[PDB]
């Protein structure tokens, strides 16, 4: 789980880019890993007032789940641009 | 919706253009967990209970920055651009 | 709905460990302005320390809203801040790696 994102980090150690690009293709994959930390911190949120209150906490779940995918989108994009620019 | 504006009229170098796409897409990305943080907030049931105020408006807080980061980021590669 | 300033300032009061970072953000921010380098570099500098401020902000709205159930400990109160928490670190760690690079391919 932290292995695929700091394994894309060896990678874009290793690429032979410019510094700025990357810092990017890093950047952008450690932004997927904080939003990830966000969402399971969301969903423990979520069992928490469930396991209190007995009550669920409606789209939270699902809002919190399409920022992730929005933060791999958002990488993926990153990646694509910049490495299609460097050769393509 | 105005993110997507932004996106095609930021479609410049390859790495402009990823910077500005970014700084609008992490505003998405924070408005969702905001909303996320609400729909646990103002759940069904919750005018029975302690209610927490503050995570809202630290949740609107994280917004804020995200929008004004944005604001920072056009317009210090806005103003490289032109003159 | 939140009020955004108003949120701001009851994080600043409130934690001290969003003033210890904001000052921090405010020395990088002061820093990256003063440095003799391209706008691209600049933004980079600047929005990646920034960031941290974004997920603390986020991190303690999540912290305030197990803690307004009560004071005892209870487990998934415990695993939601310490998630929350990680993702604070992860994104100092990423301005630092940030700044690290970009300062010493730019100076180094
Ligand atoms: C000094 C600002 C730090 C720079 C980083 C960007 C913004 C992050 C936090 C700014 C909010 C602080 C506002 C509250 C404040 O300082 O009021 C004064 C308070 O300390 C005394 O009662
Ligand atoms: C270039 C700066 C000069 C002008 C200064 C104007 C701002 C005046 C007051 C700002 C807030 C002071 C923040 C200090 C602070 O709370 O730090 C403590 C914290 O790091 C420890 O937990
Ligand atoms: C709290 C301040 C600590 C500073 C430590 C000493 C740093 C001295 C020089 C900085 C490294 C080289 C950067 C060069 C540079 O960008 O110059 C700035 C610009 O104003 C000149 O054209
Ligand atoms: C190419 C890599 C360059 C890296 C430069 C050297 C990095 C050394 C230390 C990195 C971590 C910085 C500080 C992290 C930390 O302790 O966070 C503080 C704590 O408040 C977090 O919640
Ligand atoms: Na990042
Ligand atoms: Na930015
Ligand atoms: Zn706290």
């Amino acid at each position: 789980e932290g292995v695929a994102v700091l394994l894309c980090v060896v990678i874009a150690a290793w690429l032979d880019v410019d510094a700025v690009t990357r810092v990017l293709l890093i950047s952008s994959v450690m932004l997927v890993m904080i939003v990830e930390l966000l969402n399971s911190a969301i969903e423990a949120v979520v069992d928490r007032i469930g396991s209190e209150y007995h009550e669920l906490s409606g789209r939270a779940k699902d809002l919190g789940s399409a920022a992730v995918l929005i933060a791999i989108i958002d990488a993926v994009i990153t990646w694509a641009i910049l490495l299609w620019s460097h050769f393509g």
